[PDB]
């Protein structure tokens, strides 16, 4: 990693950009390397910026009754803002006086011009000077103006994510992943180049007054009808710019909603498969894109408006301004010229540089005040104490989560060192118990009494991205704890079949592990912690008894035996080793005390523009127009090769001057032409996005694998919103320019025959310029795209997280962690700019040297009379003035087309592709794995089904129960043969063979909807039977409690329901699309045994015969099994009997609870 050479750099070498030299000669022959980027410069890490911000923003919070976050930055910025200011400033005069200087020099080619012809020498020499001074004045001056949008937009987002971090829970509901993420895009890079037009709100008013004098100085009182004009198209276009902004405002709140929906289906896509809902998730987006996209297409047309205002007012102010002048006296042709020159710059400035300079001040001070407002909302109260009296207390305690409350009368107290067992029914509150505790639902009522040192495990493990060792240790590693956790953990015989071990990197997520392997970890981590409390939130739901028992009997009884806990427990062999037992039933404390008490009972562009029908068609309608208009051109024009307009022989060489001063309005794209072209390039933005989703969905999985939530985050955020908003008018205007140069020159190249040839060496130079410049830029962007993802991915994981982050206390390492990922993005994003500054201020000295040498030429040429070259060389270099304009707005459509390439490439992503009368199965030497490459987790595997009978699957976790099941759905790489009824596996296409199963997911699976949209996409059944399935599974009560009965939503993955509640769900999806054979994964994970009969009389019931395939750890469950299929050491056992099953093993049979071993051993 090389140091920046911009801090070593010359005064000259600064001047010119003459260090970005060994980049740029390197990429033209190779590709970049990962040695080639070099490191940011000091002054704009994200640490040093974020400090300086925060102190100010801290001085308004004190200081001021109203605090005000613009005067924070006002007060880091506002001297080299304006620093720069007065140096663009400068730059523009100069280009104002100009026609003062090259009018005189064209009017020597004149012989009757005899004063200007005495001093034409001395003009030349100031107009080379003017040239070189305004090229080193505006660029360096524009590129510290762009340095300081970067360092402002780095210092606030790091302010955003460290405000986030301490956020109260009741101000998490209204705020999703999409808000965020909509925040950050939209500023990613707008908010940079936007500090280079803010000068012209005061600059372009300066220009108007000097403009306006100059023009008074020829056309004495009828200059002022030029001005009414621009005043009126002034308060038109800000009439526009209103009308604008009130269509975007309506759009943002259905960009957030499809953001989210978007997540969610993508994050388990692996359930989504499984139930078929590929269709349905389809159908979701494509209304929520509808109506978005009507916004779009009427803010495409007011800014079509406002952008061609420049082209159609070329010569109605003109026309204006000369016209009552020319009616009471002749004017000459010199006048009509020079008015035609000094009007160029006037309405650049009124029509083009003020509006712009307006809109940007809307957009920054919007995003601004948007941010301030996130900055004061609700902190998490952190009521830690540095000691208490060594034991936990409540007394009297009443909480709400907003007309019942949530725990009442809740009191207890347990001494150091003592274990407290919680139990209840599903939905008792055991859950939000905890959460009182810890502090993150403030009660009402009662107050809450202990040691500030706590250690959690909640219900819903959460793994951090990273190795398996880095989960555990935290930040201080010791070799001795360490070796104890993970053998008490019964992590040893896992670790020990990775492939390397413990320094397997896990996913964001934890995809790649098991599902009891992630309670371990979790449990792990907990354990590891040195603390005062250890809370403990039913850890026990995803094991089999045997690795249950042994865990309790070492790790929550051996290591910590002197520390004070809490666990969640329903089984009754807990509560005996339990010194105070606690009971929940509905937030009342249905019993407290002993357990002793208790007992007494391009290739790119060619496919973007061949995607829609209906843009070629537009294409070619724009371009026989034009072609009509130059004919018509070229007939007027050849037509004229006291009066309202004096012209003479010597003089007539100025018609062809006017003409090109007022080409851009004769060839001026109209509304027939214009709104089609915009409107046909929204509908190709529609068009790849329904592709881009629908190949997403198809994809196989282990290619989805690979990819991170912040990498397709970053495709369906940022690209998408590049194709809608930017490209439809860049295209436009880089399509209006070229339009223009073709048309002025095609139209004198016939009716003078020299300008064309002395033409070409400018043109050339452009375009070489512009090849050798695209081979670098275009990797230096594609490098910039891919690095917003880290800050996205980072983004992502510490949401869901959060509750973990504080207890543990992490906050210091994960804002550590975004820094680096602000330090990634800038250094390739700073790179980016500077390199492109140093192609438009090539483009510019290049203009200058054939400019300077043009001019040398023509007034040496000129002798006694007239001066022929001097006419045909001056005006070529007025062509070129355009062309500069056209080659710059070219590189902007090569810089959004990036985005055009990313979309494509996941387009073209692989893709995975009365019969059940009985359901009986056959395999024949099935072998799954994962990966290709990797180990088979099973092998050789071979068994058959009767009809109508059900099969428990059993084995210890990790063992591959999940794996077969999956196998048979074919969601991984599979080698064998299964037979259903007769069929093969391979004839049947991927789509009819799914739709035979019933599927209950390990993970559950709920989006942000309706209750009824979550039990049925595909709005298929009447809410008649919906609610007869309801009252089978026992959930009718569960939605009568919320306002909408059918109608509430849930938000954020239905955060309002208990765990227990989602296990229902899934078992209502199974028995509203009854399917022959059925794929339980597990259904009563964590459910009491009191609701376990739930499940066990729709067992009977609702799958009468079926093919009923359990996969369940908890005895219970077998005592309705006809088979049983034992997965060990990667093969399948096949019994007949659980009594047989248990008779071989030694260790299992212990570790049966004599409640369950009665009714299992008569
Ligand atoms: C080497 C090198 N390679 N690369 C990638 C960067 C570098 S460089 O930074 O060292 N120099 C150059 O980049 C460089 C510096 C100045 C110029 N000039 C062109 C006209 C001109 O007159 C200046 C003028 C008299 C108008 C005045 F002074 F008045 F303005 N100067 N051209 C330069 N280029 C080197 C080639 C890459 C292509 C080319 C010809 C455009
Ligand atoms: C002196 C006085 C006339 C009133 O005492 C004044 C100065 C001043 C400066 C800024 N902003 C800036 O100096 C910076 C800036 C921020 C945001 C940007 C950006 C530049 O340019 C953009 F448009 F891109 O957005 C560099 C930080 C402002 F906002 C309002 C200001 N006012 C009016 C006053 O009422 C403000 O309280
Ligand atoms: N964020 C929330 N907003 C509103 N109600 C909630 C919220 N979280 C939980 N509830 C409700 O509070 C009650 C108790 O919550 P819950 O976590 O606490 O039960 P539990 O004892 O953990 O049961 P389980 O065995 O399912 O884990 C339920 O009726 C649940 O729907
Ligand atoms: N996507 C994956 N890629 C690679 N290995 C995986 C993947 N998913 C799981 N594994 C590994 O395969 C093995 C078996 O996975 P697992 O689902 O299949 O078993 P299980 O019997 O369902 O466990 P549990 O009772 O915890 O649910 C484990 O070692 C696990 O880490
Ligand atoms: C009738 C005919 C010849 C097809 C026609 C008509 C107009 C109107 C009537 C809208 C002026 C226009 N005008 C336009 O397209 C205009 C486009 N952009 C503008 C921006 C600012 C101010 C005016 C215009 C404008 O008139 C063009 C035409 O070709
Ligand atoms: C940037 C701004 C403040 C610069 C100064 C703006 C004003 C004061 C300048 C700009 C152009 C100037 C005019 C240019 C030409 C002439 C013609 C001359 O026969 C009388 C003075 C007169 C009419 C000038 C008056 C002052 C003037 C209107
Ligand atoms: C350099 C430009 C400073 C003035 C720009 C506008 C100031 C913000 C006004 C806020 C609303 C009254
Ligand atoms: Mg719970
Ligand atoms: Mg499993």
């Amino acid at each position: 990693m090389q140091r920046s050479p911009l801090e070593k750099a010359s005064v000259v070498s600064k001047l010119f950009f003459s260090w970005t030299r060994p980049i740029l000669r390197k990429g033209y022959r190779q590709r970049l390397e990962l040695s080639d980027i070099y490191q940011i410069p000091s002054v704009d890490s994200a640490d040093n910026l974020s400090e300086k911000l925060e102190r100010e923003w801290d001085r308004e919070l004190a200081s001021k009754k109203n605090p005000k976050l613009i005067n924070a930055l006002r007060r880091c910025f506002f001297w080299r803002f304006m620093f720069y200011g007065i140096f663009l400033y400068l730059g523009e005069v100069t280009k104002a006086v100009q026609p003062l200087l090259l009018g005189r020099i064209i009017a020597s080619y004149d012989p009757d011009n005899k004063e200007e012809r005495s001093i034409a020498i001395y003009l030349g020499i100031g107009l080379c000077l003017l040239f070189i001074v305004r090229t080193l004045l505006l660029h360096p001056a524009i590129f510290g103006l762009h340095h300081i949008g970067m360092q402002m937009r780095i210092a606030m987002f790091s302010l955003i994510y460290k405000k986030t971090l301490k956020l109260s829970s009741r101000v998490l509901d209204k705020i999703s992943i999409g808000q965020l993420v909509s925040l950050l895009s939209n500023n990613l890079n707008k908010f940079d180049e936007g500090l280079a037009l803010a000068h012209f709100v005061w600059i372009a008013p300066l220009q108007v007054a000097l403009l306006m004098g100059l023009i008074w100085e020829l056309l004495q009182a009828s200059a002022f009808c030029g001005l009414g004009f621009l005043i009126v198209l002034a308060l038109f276009q800000a009439g526009l710019g209103r009308m604008m902004m009130k269509y975007r405002d309506q759009r943002a709140g259905k960009i957030s909603e499809r953001l989210v929906i978007t997540s969610e289906m993508i994050e388990n896509i692996q359930s989504v498969k499984a139930y078929c809902w590929e269709e349905a998730m389809e159908k979701m987006i494509e209304n929520l894109r509808q109506t978005e996209l009507k916004l779009t297409r009427k803010a495409a047309y007011v800014r079509y408006f406002n952008s061609s205002a420049f082209f159609f007012s070329g010569f109605f102010v003109v026309f204006l301004s000369v016209l009552p002048y020319a009616l009471i006296k002749g004017i000459i042709l010199r006048k009509i010229f020079t008015t035609i020159s000094f009007c160029i710059v006037l309405r650049m400035a009124v029509t083009r540089q003020f509006p712009w300079a307006v809109q940007t001040w809307y957009d920054s001070l919007g995003a601004i005040n948007k941010i301030q407002d996130f900055l004061q909302k609700q902190e998490y109260k952190t009521l830690e104490y540095n000691l208490t009296t060594t034991e936990v207390v409540m007394e009297n305690v009443t909480a709400f989560w907003e007309g019942t409350p949530v725990l009442k009368d809740i009191n207890f107290k347990i001494e150091r060192g003592q274990l407290l067992a919680v139990a209840g029914s599903t939905g008792a509150g055991k859950t939000s118990l905890l959460m009182v505790i810890m502090g993150e639902l403030e009660p009402s009522e009662g107050k809450i009494k202990h040691s500030g040192r706590i250690s959690f495990c909640s219900q819903f493990s959460w793994i951090m991205p990273g190795t398996i060792k880095e989960n555990i240790i935290g930040v201080s590693y010791d070799e001795y704890r360490y070796r104890s956790v993970i053998k008490a953990c019964q992590l040893e015989e896992d670790i020990s079949k990775f492939a390397e071990k413990d320094n397997i990197v896990l996913g964001e997520g934890g995809i790649t592990l098991s599902g009891g392997q992630r309670a371990r970890i979790s449990l792990a981590r907990a354990v590891y912690k040195d603390a005062d409390l250890y809370l403990l939130d039913s850890p026990f739901g995803y094991l089999d008894v045997l690795t249950e028992k042994e865990i309790f009997e070492s790790c929550v009884c051996k290591l910590m035996a002197n520390k004070t806990r809490i666990l969640v427990t329903s089984k009754m062999e807990h509560l005996k080793k339990a010194d105070k037992i606690l009971i929940l039933h509905e937030g009342s404390s249905y019993f407290y005390g002993t357990f002793s008490e208790l007992q007494n009972l391009w290739n790119t562009y060619l496919r973007y523009i061949t995607v829609h029908k209906s843009l070629i068609f537009v294409l070619i309608w724009c371009l026989v127009i034009f072609l009509a208009e130059v004919a018509a051109s070229l007939v007027v024009l050849w037509l004229l090769g006291s009066y309202a307009v004096i012209i003479t022989s010597t003089s007539s060489y100025y018609v062809f001057y006017i003409y090109v001063g007022v080409a851009d309005t004769l060839l001026a794209m109209g509304f027939f032409r214009g709104l089609p072209l915009v409107h046909t390039l929204i509908t190709v933005s529609k068009i790849l996005h329904h592709k881009m989703l629908h190949s997403v969905l198809q994809a196989p999985m282990s290619t989805l694998n690979t990819l991170k939530a912040g990498g397709i985050l970053n495709r369906f955020s940022k690209d998408i919103a590049i194709l809608d908003d930017l490209l439809p008018l860049t295209i436009f205007d880089f399509i209006q320019l070229l339009l223009i140069v073709i048309g002025a020159i095609a139209v004198v190249a016939v009716l003078q025959p020299y300008i064309f040839v002395a033409t070409v060496p400018v043109i050339v130079a452009f375009i070489m310029l512009r090849a050798y410049f695209l081979q670098t830029s275009q990797q230096l962007k594609q490098l910039e795209s891919e690095g917003r993802s880290p800050i996205f991915t980072h983004l992502v994981t510490s949401l869901k997280g959060l509750w973990t982050l504080r207890a543990f206390g992490r906050q210091p390492y994960f804002e550590t962690l975004f820094h680096k990922a602000l330090n990634l993005h800038t250094a390739n994003w700073f790179l980016y700019l500077s390199t492109l500054r140093w192609f438009q201020m090539r483009i510019e000295m290049i203009f200058v040297i054939f400019f300077i040498a043009v001019t040398f030429i023509s007034i040496l040429t000129t002798g006694e009379g007239e001066g022929r070259v001097g006419i045909i060389l001056t005006l070529a270099m007025n062509i070129m003035s355009t062309l500069q304009w056209a080659v710059n707005s070219s590189i902007d459509v090569d810089s959004l087309m990036r985005s055009v390439s990313r979309v494509f490439k996941f387009i073209d992503m692989p893709t995975e592709g009365i019969w059940p009368s009985g359901g009986q199965m056959t395999v024949k030497d099935l072998t799954a794995k994962y990966t290709e490459g990797g180990n088979a987790i099973l092998e050789n595997i071979s068994f058959s089904i009767s009809p109508g009978q059900r099969v428990g699957l059993l084995g210890r976790t990790g063992s591959g129960k999940s794996t077969l099941l999956s196998a048979f759905l074919r969601l991984l790489n599979t080698e064998g043969e299964i037979q259903i009824d007769g069929v093969s596996w391979d004839s049947i296409t991927l789509q009819q063979w799914r739709k035979a199963f019933g599927v209950i997911p390990q993970k559950v699976f709920i989006f942000s909807g309706t209750f009824r949209k979550n039990l049925d996409p595909y709005e298929q059944w009447s809410d008649q039977e919906i609610w007869k399935v309801a009252d089978e599974v026992g959930l009718r009560s569960v939605i009568e409690q919320f306002p909408g009965k059918l109608d509430f939503v849930l938000v954020d993955g239905g955060c309002v329901l208990s765990h227990g509640h989602k296990q229902l769900m899934c078992l209502a999806r199974s028995v509203l699309s009854k399917a022959k054979i059925l794929l339980l994964d597990q259904p009563s994970a964590h459910l009491d045994p009191v609701t376990y009969q739930i499940i066990r009389r729709t067992l009977k019931q609702a799958f009468a015969d079926c093919t009923v395939i359990l996969c369940e750890h908890r005895i219970e469950a077998m005592l309705e099994c006809q088979q049983f299929l034992v997965i060990e050491e990667n093969k399948v056992r096949q019994y007949d009997s659980i009594q047989k099953l248990l008779n071989e093993r030694s260790l299992f049979r212990q570790a049966i609870s004599p409640s369950d071993r009665v009714k299992l051993f008569p």
